[PDB]
């Protein structure tokens, strides 16, 4: 079965392309409610089309203290990995996470997640969080699976790359 | 009068102590618009305290392609400084800004910020961003003087540090 495991110098020329592109299909929409700065929203459909979530080196990832990077293995192969580092508030941050486009919705993610809980506990960490933005709602179901929460967003922070497109970041956070 | 220049490395022997504490009589309580997504806020007064910004070495922000330090000298002192980065979304962002304590409401922080407008040009960056807390109001309505608009916000990314209180991050932006 699949092996999940920290990241090495030896597997560095063994990493096979990995498919990151996905559908966006969708996009969050974002509302405040008044009780307890809950950040709800719905899902609005948009014409599809697809895109590469993905710079990203390996290799500043192996041997040290506050960062990591973990791979998935099946059948020889790596079909997935997390990249996580140390935040300034002390939480594990999740720089990438990605599975194979073939092997999605199979439970692989799910299993990078647990990992990266693991890494965390183990660094006194009390929390997991990310970004990704409103137009990856395959994502955005992913980590609500995964029990993490909406605690901010940004409707401008995007703007700084492209005025034309109205792309909001969305903040997730999984505390322990 | 007042000067404001580049940081050198023979003035970091020349540097004072400099009084970056603050008051903290309110709180911006925040609320999203469904026009325009405008964030909007109001403020609330909280029980008084003073607490101090802030880490910062001044050396990393000397002779750098990408980052830079302006200080600003009156009657052979310097009574304040800003520091600048360029963020990944490609705006300027404000690390750190501060004028002694006693020098403040007397336009320092005005001109400090159109030092930082013209480095920003200069590097082609289409404008300048920065992230404060919900609790320093003062800081809040300089950035909105200065034409700043708040782009969002996060209420648990402070959760990391601590539990107990509901410090909110917001998140200014000055578009050129
Ligand atoms: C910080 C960032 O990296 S943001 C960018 C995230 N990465 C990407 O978008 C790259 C492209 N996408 C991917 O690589 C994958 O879709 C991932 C990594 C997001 C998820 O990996 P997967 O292996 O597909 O997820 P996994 O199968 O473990 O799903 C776990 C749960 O999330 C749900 N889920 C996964 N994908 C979706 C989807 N597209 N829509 C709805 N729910 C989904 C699953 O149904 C499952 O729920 P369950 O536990 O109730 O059965
Ligand atoms: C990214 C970060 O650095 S966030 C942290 C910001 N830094 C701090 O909080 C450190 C402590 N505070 C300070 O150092 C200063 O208060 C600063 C840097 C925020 C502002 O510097 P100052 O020199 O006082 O500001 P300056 O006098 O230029 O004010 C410019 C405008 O903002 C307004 N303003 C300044 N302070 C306040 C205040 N406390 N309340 C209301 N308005 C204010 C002024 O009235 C002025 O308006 P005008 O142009 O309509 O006359
Ligand atoms: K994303
Ligand atoms: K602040």
């Amino acid at each position: 079965s699949l092996l999940i495991r920290e990241l090495e110098t030896n597997d560095l020329d063994n990493f096979p392309e990995i498919d990151d592109s996905f559908i966006v299909n969708a996009r969050l929409m974002l509302s405040l409610s008044k009780v307890n700065r809950r950040i709800e929203y719905t899902v609005e459909d948009v014409p599809s089309y697809e895109k590469s979530y993905l710079e990203l080196v390996y290799n500043e990832y192996i041997n040290k203290p506050n960062q990591i990077i973990y791979i998935a293995l099946l059948h020889n192969q790596i079909i997935g990995f997390i990249v996580l580092k140390k935040n300034w508030n002390n939480y594990a941050y999740i720089e990438d996470i990605t599975v194979d486009k073939k092997y999605r919705t199979l439970g692989v993610g799910k299993r990078l997640i647990a990992q990266a809980k693991q890494w965390a506990k183990e660094g006194n960490m009390p929390g997991i969080m990310l970004e990704t933005q409103n137009n990856n709602v395959a994502a955005c179901k992913f980590y609500e699976k995964c029990g993490f929460v909406i605690g901010g967003f940004d409707f401008l922070v995007y703007k700084g790359l492209n005025m034309t497109s109205d792309e909001v970041a969305i903040y997730w956070y999984l505390h322990f």
